[PDB]
């Protein structure tokens, strides 16, 4: 349901992910029909990002994640269900459960620095950067390389 070109691009992007490093996954919208999905590796200063077909891309990405890898999210009740339905029971999930208040610690700085990648406002990619910043106790402000160019 994806063109072989799309599949080859996605495959190469996922292949550049390093399994030994933290990997964030965030989905905006219904699990079966996302509007946005983002994957973010702070240590490798890289991300995969795309908006509104989406279900095909998300499924293909899940199928390609490295074996037994730890995925970090801000809530994975449905992501767990998706993983499993796609034959990825081996993927491990961690939910970083910042309170609304905690998650806003670096909201404005992150929007200032990275808001152009998405342009009280929220997008999947920046949420991950914001949460990682809270964990680091300081603003994430590295230069980020997209791994997956807008098709």
């Amino acid at each position: 349901n994806l063109t072989e070109i799309q599949e080859a691009v996605i495959r190469e992007a996922v292949g550049k992910l390093d399994p030994t490093n933290t990997l964030w996954l965030d989905i905006e919208g219904p699990a079966t029909d996302p509007v946005e999905m983002a994957l973010f590796q702070p240590a490798g200063k890289q991300y995969i990002h795309c908006f509104r077909a989406m279900p095909g891309v998300l499924s293909y990405v899940i199928g390609l994640l490295p074996p037994d890898m730890v995925v970090t999210t801000q809530g994975s009740d449905d992501i767990r269900k998706l993983f499993d339905l796609h034959g990825r029971r081996d993927l491990k999930l961690v939910d970083v459960r910042l309170t609304s208040e905690q998650a806003r610690q670096f909201d404005q700085q992150v929007w200032e620095k990275y808001g152009h990648l998405c342009k009280e406002p929220h997008c999947a990619l920046l949420d991950c950067i914001m949460f990682q910043s809270v964990l680091d106790g300081k603003l994430y402000e590295e230069e980020l390389t997209p791994l997956l160019p807008s098709s």
